[PDB]
């Protein structure tokens, strides 16, 4: 009946330093499902799914 | 009773550097799902799914 | 009935530095599911299920 | 009655310093599921499942 | 007699990315010579003395 | 007689990525010289001396 | 007579990352000389001298 | 007479990850020479002397 909550962190990214040098970057799909990439991403879920960087082939019910 | 917040993070990215230098980037798709390039992002969900970078094939009921 | 959290961590992360260097990068998919380079992600789930760099084939109910 | 947690740490990363020098990276996919470079992640799942770099080739029910 | 410069570079910076947070930062000079904080910086000089981050006490001829 | 350049790199600085975090930084300098924090300089001098970071008590001729 | 250079490097400086997180950083200097956290600098000096990270406590002639 | 280079280097740093974590750093200089901290570094000179972290107490004449 007290929660106290203070400089608490939850789903946090904080100092990412990156670099990327590519000659040729390709990505080729046909009927399926294609994540790349995915770089100081956060989030907070409650009382649901939390997904970041999913890929389904397909669902054929 | 007395929930008392202060100076609290949920979902949250800062302090984010990136350099990218490419020659050739491509992407080509038929008939799928493709997700690139997702950098610095945060959310968050309250009763709900949270997603960021999802990709689904396709969905055939 | 008195939580106190202070300067707690949850799903964090911080000080990352990446350099990557490629001549060629190339992805080819044919009616599946890639995932590629997932660098400083950071989430929190309460009561769901929590998922970062997931693929999956298809699924054919 | 009397949680008090204080300056604690669940699921974190920090610190985390990558070079990587390729000539060619190549992933050729046919119908399954290939998860490549995850690098600094980090979550905490309550009441729920927790994956990380999960695949699976397919489900056919 | 046929000098064919192409594409070359000579004092040249590029692709810097640079975070700094700090709390305090505090400089005290009684009489000298301080120099901070110099970045991303590039000169060329022919025929002459090339200083970029230079500090001296004093010259008491 | 046929000098030919061509793609030629002399005192180059490329692909930098730098986080600094601190609380207090100070200098207190009394009568003297104090040089701090120099980050991807460069520089080409032709007949002359070339200095990036020089710090000289002082000069009393 | 017939000087051929090609994608040739003198001085060069790439792919650096760094990361510093320091508490207190203080630097005291009464009549001298100090020099402090010097990266990722390149230089190229043709007929002269070269000199990066230099300190003299003094000349006194 | 014919001299030719190709994809030649001379005073070249690359590929550097630094990481450092201090709670406290301190330096004190009472009339002399202190440097601290040089990290990557490059250089060529051609006729002259080089270089890089050199501290001289000083020079009485
Ligand atoms: C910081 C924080 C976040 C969530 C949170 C609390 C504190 S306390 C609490 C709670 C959940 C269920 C019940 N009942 C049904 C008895 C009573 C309290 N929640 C859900
Ligand atoms: C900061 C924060 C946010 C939400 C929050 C709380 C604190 S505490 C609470 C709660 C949830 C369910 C119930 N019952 C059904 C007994 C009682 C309280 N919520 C929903
Ligand atoms: C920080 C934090 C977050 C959540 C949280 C607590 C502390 S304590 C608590 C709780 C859960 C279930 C029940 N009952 C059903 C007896 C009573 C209390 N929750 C849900
Ligand atoms: C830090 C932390 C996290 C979770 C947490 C506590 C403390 S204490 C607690 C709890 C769980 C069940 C019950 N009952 C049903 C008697 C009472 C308390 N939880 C679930
Ligand atoms: C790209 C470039 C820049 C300058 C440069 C050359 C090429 S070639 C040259 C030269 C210098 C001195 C003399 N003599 C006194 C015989 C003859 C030529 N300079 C000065
Ligand atoms: C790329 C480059 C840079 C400088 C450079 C050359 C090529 S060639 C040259 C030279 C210097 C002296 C003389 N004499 C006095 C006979 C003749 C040529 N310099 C000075
Ligand atoms: C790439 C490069 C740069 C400079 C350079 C050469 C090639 S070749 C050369 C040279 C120096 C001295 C003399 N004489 C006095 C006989 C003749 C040639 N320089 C000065
Ligand atoms: C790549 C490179 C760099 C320097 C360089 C050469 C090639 S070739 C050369 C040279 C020096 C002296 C003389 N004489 C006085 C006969 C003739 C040539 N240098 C000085």
């Amino acid at each position: 009946v007290l929660y106290v909550g203070s400089k608490t962190k939850e789903g946090v990214v904080h100092g990412v330093a990156t670099v990327a040098e590519k000659t040729k970057e390709q990505v080729t799909n046909v009927g399926g499902a294609v994540v790349t990439g995915v770089t100081a991403v956060a989030q907070k879920t409650v009382e649901g799914a939390g997904s970041i960087a999913a890929a389904t082939g397909f669902v054929k019910k």
